[PDB]
C-alpha cells in the first residue's frame, strides 16, 4: 500500500482507461462528453488536454503494475470545490488499496490545489461503498432520488463531502 | 399571469441578462464560463449558440416588459435531468409571477424536451424561495454543506427536485 | 387558390418559419438539429444553405401574403424517396387552401426532383388531417406506435403515401 | 452464444465492416452519407468520429472472430427512438447467433442509453427474417410500399418495432 | 437590335437570374450546382466568381432594360468548345432579338477566347427554335433520347453545332 | 470471365489508373480537372475523395490481376444519366473481357445506382469499339463534328447510348 | 463617496483607459502585452477578452462620471493571489476617492473571486501614497531595488499586501 | 534517340531538376518564383502542383538514365502561346539528343495542349545553338537587347518561333 | 500638361480600370488572371494588393478628372526590367497627354525603382501608336509573328524597348 | 513649441503619413515592406500592429493640426539601438518646430523604451539638415557611399548617433 | 564544474524536465500555463517555441549528463528583469554544481541578454538555499507574506536580487 | 581553395548553422528574430523558406566537409544592397580559406543577384579581420560607436563595403 504512486495521466494510458470501462456498464464521459470507442477517447483528450476543469491520476505499484484510476471532475476554483472518483482495476478490488488511494486522492486536492471540499456520489444500493467512505471521513449531505440512469432502472445515489479543514486537521 | 408568455432567448435580450446578473453578487457563468461584462456575455453565446446543454427563455407579459428568466443546464440526455434556475427582475418580484413561471419550466422540461428530473438548488439562507419551491412541487433531497462561496463565506444550499411522473400524473 | 404560389425558401423567410413552429407542441428541426430561437435558426440556415437534403418553399397569394411552407426532408436520391410536411398559418388555416398546398408539393416533387414516392406522417388523433391527407391521393402503409412523445405522452401516428406514378396519371 | 461479447467500433475494424457491405446489394451510408471504397468509408469515419445520430458495435467470439455488427441509427434523444439493423458475416450466418446479438443490441440499447423504442426495417421477400425478429419481440407496425430500390425493382419492407417497458419485463 | 449591348454579369444581376429561372420550370446549375433560392444562387456565385469553366453576359437595350443572357457553360480550352444558351426575359422573346443575341454570342466564342465549336441542346417538341438556330447557322449533329427530365417526362434534345471556320468566313 | 470482380476504387490503385491514362495520348481527366503526373492524380484524388459527381471501379481477376477500369462521370441525380468509359490494360486487351465489364458497368449503373440513362463517347475512326457498344446494347445518337482534337486534327465521336427500361426489361 | 459604483470593462471604456495611460508616462501593458495606440489595446482587448488572469472595473459616479480604474492582474488561482491598482482621473485625484475605490477593489476580491492575498507596488519616491495604502490595512513586505525603469531612472518600490482574514474581520 | 521517352514531372524528380540549376549559373525560376535551394523547389512544386501555366517533362533513356528536361511556361490558352526550353544533363549534351528532344516537346505542343505557337529565348552569343532551332524550324523573331543579367553582364538573346502550322505539315 | 499628377491605384479606381478595359476587345488580366466583370476585378485586386510584380498608376489632372493608366507588369528585380503599358481614356485621347505620361511612367521606372529596362508591345496595325514610342526613346527589338489572336484572327505586335543609361544620360 | 504633443499612430492617421510620403523621391516601406497606394499602406498597418521593431507618432499641436512624424525603426532591444527619422509637412516645415520634435523622439526613447543609442541617415546632399541634427547633438559615425540611389543616381549619406548618456546629463 | 556546459533547451530535453517538475510537489507552470503530465508539457513546448518571455537552458557535464536546468521567466525587455531559477537533479544535488550553474545562468543574463535585474524567490523555511544564494551576490529585498501555498499551508517566501553593474564592476 | 564550393542551404544544414553559432559571444538572428536552440531555428527556417530578404550558402570542400557560412542579409532590391558576413567552422579556420570564401560571396551578389553594393561589421577590436577585409577590396566607410553590446560592454565596429563596379572591373 505504501508502494503505490499517483502519476499524472498520459496518453498511453488512455487504453487502460478504456479497459476499466468496459466493466463498468454505465456511459462513460471524457470532460462532460460521452464517448464508448477508444479512437473516441483519444480524440477527445487531445481536445481538453490543457483543460484544467478535470485531473486524472493513474495508481501504479512498485512493479509499476496498474492498480487503479483516481479522477477530479467539475473543478472550480472560485468556490473551490471537485468531483471526486475511483475505480481499481478488478483484479486488485478486494486487496485494500482503496483508503490509501483515497487519502492520495485528498491529499493531492488539499495540499496542492488548495480546494476546499471534495465531494462524490455513491449508490445507495452499494451500502459498503458508502461505509468505507464515511471511515474515510466523508460525511452524507444528500439522498439525490432517481439521478442516475444504470442497468435499466433509475438509482438513488448518496452525496457525500469532506472540508478541506478536517482533513488537514 | 396567463398573459406572461415564454420565449426562447435571443441575443438581443443579453443586455437584459447581464442587468439580472449584475445583482446576483455571484460569479455568474455562461456554460460553465465565467463573465462578468456584456461583451464577455456577447462573445460566449456567440461560442455556444447551438450547443444544446443549456437552454435559456425569457419571459414577457403582453406588452413585451421583459420580467424574468427560465434557466436550464447541465443538461443530460442519457439520465434526463437538468439543474433549473428562475431569475424575475427587481421591478416584477412582488407580482406574484414565480409559480407561474416555475410551473412553464417544469412544461417544457416534461412535455417538449421529456425529461426524467428537474433539480434546483437554493441558499439555506433563502427559506421563503424554500418554501415556495416546495410548494411548486420540489421535495428536499440534499442540505449541501459549505458548497459556494456567496458574501464573504461558504454557505449550505438546499438541493430540492421533482420527477416527470409526479408532475404529469399527480392529478389523475 | 389558382393564385397561391410556390417560391424557394429565403434568408427573409426565416421569421415567417419561426412564428410557425412558435405553436407545434414538437421540437422543431433543422436538417435533423434541433432549435428554439430565431437566431439558431438563421446560423443553421446558413450551415445548410447548399445542403440538398431537404428543400422548403413558403406558398404566398396574389398580394404576396404568406400563407404557409411546404417541407421536403430526408430526401434520398437513389430510392427517390422524401418526407412531406405542410403547415398553414393559423389565420389561414380555415380557407381551404390546404389541397392545392399539397398538389403543388406533389407537383415540384414528381415533375421536377424526379422523385418517386412521397411519403408523410400525421398524428392518428387528428383524423380530418387523415381524412384529407387519404382525399388527395395518399394511402395508409403504417401505424406507428408510440412513435412521437407530445403533450406528455407517446402517441401513434399514421404514415401514409403516394407514388409518382399515381399523381402524374 | 453466451461468449459473444459487444465492443464500440474502432478504426481498425473499418475494414470488416467494408467486406460485409461489399455484397449487400444495396448502397451502404455512414451517416447518411454514401460510400463505396475504403478509403471513403475512413474519412466518413473521421469526420462523424463525435456525431452521436449513430452507434455501432462489432460483435466477437471468446476467440476475437469477428461474427457481425450491430448498429443503431437516426438515434433521437428527445422521442427516444431508433433505427435497428444486424450484419453477420457470410461464415457465420447459420450458426444460429442472430438472436443473441439482436437481444445484445436492445439490451445495450434499453439499459444504457436509455432508449424508448427501437424499429427495423426488413424486406417483405425475407419471411424468416420476419418471422426470426417476431419471435424476438418485435411486432410488425407498418408495409411499407415500395420503399427501396433493390435488385431492379422497388420492394416493400415491414417496420417492426419494440419499446423498452415489454423487453425490460 | 443594333442598340442592344453584352456586359459581363455582375452580382447586381444575380436577381435578375432568378427571376428568369421561375419561367423555366427545370432545375437550374451554376457551374454544375444546383440551386433554388437567390441565397443559394448568391453563395455560388461568389464560391465560383474566378473560375472560368462558365461565362454568362446580360444583354441590355440602349435604355438599360434587361432584355435577356447569354451562358457559355463546360468551356474546355483543349478542345476549345463550350455549351451555349440563350434566355430571353418572357416579355421580350417576341420582338426578334433572338439572333442578334445568337450572333453576339457566337462573335465573342470566336474572336476573343478563340473557341473552335459551339454547340447547345434545343427541345426536339420546340421544333421553332430548331428551325431559327438552323437558319443562324447551326447544324444538327445529334438526337438525345430522353436526355432531360422535364415537367413528367423525359424528353429528347436536339444537340446543334457550329464551327469557327464558317463563322468567321 | 465470371472469375473477374468489379470493386470500387482505392488510393492503392492510382498507379494503375497512371499507367492508362500514359497510353490514351488524349488530355486526362479527373472531375474534370487535367492530370499528367501520378502526383497530381494522387492530390485530386484526395480532393475528390467523396464527390459523388463521378465514381470509378477497377476489375481483378481471381488473382487479383488489375485488367481494367470501369468509369462513370458527369452523374446527374436529377436526369439521372452518366458518361461511362471502360480502360482495359494493355496486355489484357484480347482476352474478351471488354463485354463482361461493360454489363457490369450497366448493371451497377441500372440496379444500384437507380440511373436512367448511359451514354458514351467513341472515336469514329475506331469502327470496332462502336460495334462492340452495339453488340451491348448500345445506340447511336449523335455524330459529334470535330468534337475532340486527338493527335493533331480535330476528330468525330459516336455519342450512344442505352436506357434502363431496354437492360432490364428486354428478354421479359 | 458612497454613490461611486464599480462597473466591469466594455469594450466602450477603452477609451477611458487610453487617456489614463498618456499621463502616466511608463509603458502600459494588456495581459503582459505591451501598448501604446489605442488600435493596439482595442486589438489586445478583443484577444484576450475570456482571460481570467486579469479583471478591470471602471469606477462611475452617480451621473455616470468616469472617476477612475480599479485592476487586478497576475491572478493565480491556485495560491489565490493577484496585483492591484488603482488609476483616478487627475480631475478627480484630490477629492479623496481613493480609499473608497480600495476597499470596493478588496471586498471584490475577497468576497466574489475568494482570493487570499491582495499586493501591490507603490513608488517609494511617492511617500504619501505608501501612508494611504498603509491605513487602510496593506503592510510593507518588500522594497525591490531597481525594480521599473521610470522617466529615464531606475525606481525602487514598496511591494505592500493584504490577506483576506484581516480584511473580512 | 528513338529510345528516349518523355514523362511528366514528378516530385522525385526535383533533385534532378536542383543538380541540372547548379550547371547553369543563372536565377531559376518556378512558376515566376525564385529559388535556390531544393527546399525551396519542394515548398513551390507543392504549391503550383495543380498550375496549369507551366509542364515539365523528364527525358529518360531506355535504361531510365536522367538525359534532360523539356520545359513549357507562360502557357496562354486564349492566344494559344507558351515559351519552349531544354535542358539537357552535362553528360548528355555532346551525343545528339537535342533535336529529338525538340521535335518530342513541340509534338507534345501541338498535338495534345493544340497550341499554336511556340516561342524560346537563345543567347546571341551562342550561335550554334540559334543554328540548331534554325534547322529544327524555328525562326527569328526579335533581338531583345540586354533582356538578361547572365554573370555580370546583360545578354542579348534571340526570340525565335515556331507555328502549329508549320510542324503539322 | 504639367497640371497632369501620377497616383498610385487605389480600390475606389476600380471602376475607371472597369470601364477602359471593356472598350480594349482584348481579354484583360490582372497579375496574369483573367477578368471580365468589375466583381472579379475587385476581389483580384484584394487578393494581389501586396504582390509587387505589378504596379499601376492613375494619371489626373488639376481638377482630379480620371485621364489615364499607367501600368507596369513582369518586374523581374534580378533582370530589373518591366513591360509597359498606357490607357488613355477615350474622351482623352486627342489633348496631346500622351507624352506626358510616357515620361512620367519611365521616369518613376528608372529613378525611384531603379530598373534598367523597359518593354512594351504594340500592335503593328497601329503604326501611329509605333512612330509615338519611338518619339519617346523606344526602338525596335522584336517583330512578334501571330503573337495575339485580335479580333478573330492572329496578328503581329512590334516589341520595343528603352533603357535606363539612355533615358537617364542622353542629353549629358 | 512647448505646445507640440506627442502621441502614438493611429490607423485614422495613415492619411497624413501617406501625404507625407507622396513626395520623397525614395520609395515607402512599412515594417520594411514597400508599398505606394494608401490601401497597401492600410493593410500593411493591421498585418503589423502588434510588431514592436517599429514605433510611429504624429505630433500635433495645441489645436491637434498635424506638424509631422517620428519614426523609430530597427530596434534591437538587446543592443538597445533604433534608426530615429523625422517628417515635417511641407506646410510646417520653416516654422521652426524640428528641434521641439527631435527632442521629443529622443525623450520618449531615453526615458521609457530605456533604449542605448539612437542613430539616423541624412543626405550628404543635404547639409543644413547635417548641421542642425549637429546641433541637437548627433554626431557623424559614418559616411555611407553610394547607399541610396535617389533622383537616378546613387547618394552618399551621414550615420549620425547620439547616446543615452549623453542625452540624459 | 568547469566541464559543465550549458545549453539551450531542446524537445529531447522535455522528459528530463518533466522528472525533475515530479519531486517539487508544488503546481509546474510553462509560461504562466499549469502541467501535471508529459503530454501537456510537450504541447505548451510546441506552443511556446518562439515565445521570448522565458529561456531555459540545461547543463551538461563532458559524458552529456543531464544534471539541472537553468529558468529566467517573466523575462522585460523596458525593464530589463527576470525571475530565475535552478534545479538540480537529485542525484546531482551534493556535487557543488550550484554556484557554478547560478554565475553561468547570470553571465548569460547580463552579458548577451543585457539585462539590468535578476531576482528570485526561494522559500523562508530553506535557509541553506538562502545562504548559497547570499553567498553568488544575491540581497535580500522582500519577505512575502504567505506568498504561495506549500505542503497544506501558506508559506513565507524570500525575494533575492542582484544588479548587472555588480556582476560585472565588482572586482574592478 | 579552388575546391571550395558554394552551395544554398538546406534544413539539413541546419546543424551545422547551430554548432556555428554556439560560440559567438552574440544573440543568433534567423530573419531578424532571435534564437538559441535547434528546435527554434528550424522552425524559424521553416517560416522563412521562401522570403527573399536574406540567402544563405554552405561552403564545402571536395569531400564535401563543412568549412563555413556566407550569409547575405537585409537585402534591399530597389537600392540592391547588401549586408555580408563569414563564419568559418573552428577546425578550418586557420588553412587560410577566408579570402576564397569572400570572393565566392562577391562572385554570388555582383554576378547572379545583380546588386550593387555589399557592406559588412568588423568588430574594432578584430584588427586582423578588419585587415583581411581591407586587403580583399573593403574600405571603411563607418566607425560605428557602441553599435553592439559585446562581453559585457558596448564595442565599436567598423562597417566596410565594396562596390560591384569595382569587383567586376
Amino acid at each position: 500500500n505504501s508502494q503505490l504512486t499517483l502519476r499524472a495521466l498520459e496518453r498511453g494510458d488512455l487504453r487502460f482507461i478504456h479497459n476499466l470501462n468496459n466493466n463498468r456498464n454505465i456511459m462513460s464521459y471524457w470532460f462532460e462528453e460521452p464517448y464508448e470507442s477508444f479512437d473516441e477517447l483519444e480524440e477527445l483528450y487531445n481536445k481538453h488536454i490543457h483543460d484544467n476543469a478535470e485531473r486524472r491520476f493513474v495508481v501504479e505499484d512498485a512493479q509499476k503494475n496498474l492498480i487503479g484510476l483516481v479522477e477530479l471532475i467539475e473543478i472550480n476554483y472560485i468556490h473551490r470545490s471537485a468531483e471526486f472518483q475511483i475505480i481499481i482495476a478488478p483484479e486488485h478490488q478486494g486487496k485494500g488499496f482503496a483508503r490509501t488511494l483515497i487519502n492520495r486522492a485528498l491529499d493531492y486536492s488539499f495540499t496542492i490545489l488548495n480546494l476546499h471540499k471534495i465531494y462524490l456520489h455513491v449508490a445507495v444500493e452499494n451500502p459498503k461503498a458508502v461505509h468505507l467512505y464515511e471511515e474515510c471521513g466523508f460525511v452524507e449531505e444528500g439522498h439525490l432520488v432517481e439521478e442516475f440512469f444504470i442497468l435499466g432502472r433509475y438509482q438513488d445515489v448518496k452525496r457525500m463531502y469532506i472540508l478541506q479543514s478536517k482533513y488537514l486537521n
